[PDB]
């Protein structure tokens, strides 16, 4: 079951939270990193279909659309190259198309953006952006 206000109450439930905030409010990848952990989880990370499902109904509950959204994705090791924050597998993708780019070599974090398409970019780390937390 999903704590109040994440998710719903089933055994199956997953939990996530939007975070979206005016710019004075935004954080970097680092700083919203950092506060999901502060509950106890972390950024989302977005393993399968199911869960880019649950992550795009409650954008469309929100009302507002074309948000970036931090996830978990963080570049690694060269070899790695990127990972979730929380530890679990990048299996399931979702790129834009021609992404991740590197972008003049200095893009190292990945952000969602919240349109139909729920596709994925990587950006500048420091980029102040929205974010979705898990549990
Ligand atoms: C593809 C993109 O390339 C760099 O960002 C450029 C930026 O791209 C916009 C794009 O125009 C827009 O349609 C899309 O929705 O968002 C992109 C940004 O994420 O456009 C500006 C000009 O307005 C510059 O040309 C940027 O270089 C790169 O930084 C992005 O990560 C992304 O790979
Ligand atoms: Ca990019």
């Amino acid at each position: 079951a999903c704590p109040e206000d994440w998710g719903a109450s089933s055994r199956t439930s997953l939990c996530f939270k939007l975070y979206a905030k005016g710019k004075h409010e935004k954080k970097t990848w680092f700083e919203s990193r950092d506060f999901c952990r502060a509950l106890g989880g972390d950024l989302a990370s977005i393993n399968n279909k199911e869960e880019q499902q649950t992550i795009w109904r409650l954008i469309t509950a929100s009302g507002s659309y074309h948000k970036l959204f931090w996830l978990g994705l963080t570049y690694g090791s060269p070899s790695e190259g990127f990972t979730w924050s929380d530890g679990s597998p990048v299996s399931y993708e979702n790129w834009a198309y021609g992404e991740p780019n590197n972008y003049q070599n200095v893009e190292y974090c990945g952000e969602l953006k919240g349109d139909p398409t729920m596709s994925w970019n990587d950006i500048n780390c420091e980029h102040l952006n929205n974010w979705i937390c898990q549990i």
